[PDB]
């Protein structure tokens, strides 16, 4: 679980979306994981407008925070999952690092501020669902 709180969005994983998220939706993307809602009050993040590969990310499963090196954005094929059917999600970014099924919603942070949330993983790996492109967030 997590969310990015900026301003007054708030940026979720779309496959944990809850009813009050979908209720105050502003956007959704099933192809990126991704889903905006609008909150009252203020948020307390800020985002990364910027290129960085190299980054910080919560580990949930493990309570701790770990450095990756991450792929661009890209089209990745993801297998089917009880949320998913099999398809191609884009705007992923992949990495070498533990993420087991609960690490979804872990934020991915460079020196400049929010990149991303975990979206996927498996057998040694973590992908990240890329928002550096959403210029409304701000
Ligand atoms: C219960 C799923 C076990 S596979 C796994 C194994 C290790 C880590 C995982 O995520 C952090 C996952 N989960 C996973 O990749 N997805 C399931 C939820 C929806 C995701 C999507 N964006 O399509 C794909
Ligand atoms: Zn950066």
């Amino acid at each position: 679980s997590g969310a990015i709180y900026v301003g007054n969005y708030r940026v979720v994983n779309r496959h944990l979306a809850t009813h009050n998220d979908w209720a105050n939706l502003v956007w959704e993307d099933s192809s990126r994981d991704l889903l905006v809602s609008s909150t009252t009050a203020q948020g307390c993040d800020t985002i990364a407008r910027c290129d960085c590969q190299t980054g910080v990310y919560y580990c949930s499963s493990r309570r701790k925070h770990y450095p990756v090196s991450f792929s661009k954005p890209s089209l990745i094929f993801v297998e089917a999952s009880e949320y998913y059917p099999a398809r191609y999600q884009s705007h992923l970014m992949l990495a070498v690092g533990h993420s087991e099924p609960g690490d979804c919603g872990g934020i991915l942070r460079c020196q400049h501020g929010v990149v991303g949330i975990v979206s996927t993983g498996g057998n040694g790996l973590v992908g990240f669902a890329d928002v550096r492109d959403l210029l409304w967030l701000d």
